[PDB]
């Protein structure tokens, strides 16, 4: 069947795993559990199409920046995740976007900019400036909460549709 190779990238602790685990396992992991590299394959139906989501849940640890190239080449679509209460993770987005572009020899890679943790009231990244960023990349901006599940399916399914339109 059609498979979509999705990759979730971003600074440590933004909720990359929490987002993936909500989507695949319908619950919120509220605990400390840094990722090395986890893969999730799940058969779903999206807009009537039987397909396989092949999701790579990556690490934010900057020491492994050199090992990102290999999985970025293979990924068809990318969630670039920051947390709306972590300004540094939003500044870090640019470095992820640029490495993906460099490694993919592409400046129109399927990609969604994801503002996660939108359940938290203590926001430090205004939605408008994240939206301004996504507009300058030419990609959708979606806010999510892995805790409440708000926007989660939206972010992943939009990414799949970005791949279908590429
Ligand atoms: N309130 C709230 N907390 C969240 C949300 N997503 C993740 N968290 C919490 O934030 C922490 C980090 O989440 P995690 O998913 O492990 O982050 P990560 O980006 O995978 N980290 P790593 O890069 O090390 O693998 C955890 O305590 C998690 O429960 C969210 O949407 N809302
Ligand atoms: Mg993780």
């Amino acid at each position: 069947m059609t498979e979509y190779k999705l990759v979730v990238v971003g600074a440590g602790g933004v909720g990359k795993s929490a987002l993936t685990i909500q989507l695949i396992q319908n619950h919120f992991v509220d605990e400390y559990d840094p990722t090395i590299e986890d893969s999730y394959r799940k058969q779903v139906v999206i807009d009537g199409e039987t397909c396989l989501l092949d999701i790579l849940d990556t690490t934010g640890q900057e020491e492994y920046s050199a090992m990102r190239d290999q999985y970025m080449r293979t990924g068809e679509g990318f969630l670039c995740v920051f947390a709306i209460n972590n300004t540094k993770s939003f500044e870090d987005i640019h470095q992820y976007r640029e490495q993906i572009k460099r490694v993919k020899d592409s400046d129109d890679v399927p990609m969604v900019l994801v503002g996660n943790k939108c359940d938290l009231a203590a926001r430090t990244v205004e939605s408008r400036q994240a939206q301004d960023l996504a507009r300058s990349y030419g990609i959708p901006y979606i806010e999510t909460s892995a805790k409440t599940r708000q926007g989660v399916e939206d972010a992943f399914y939009t990414l799949v549709r970005e791949i279908r339109q590429h």
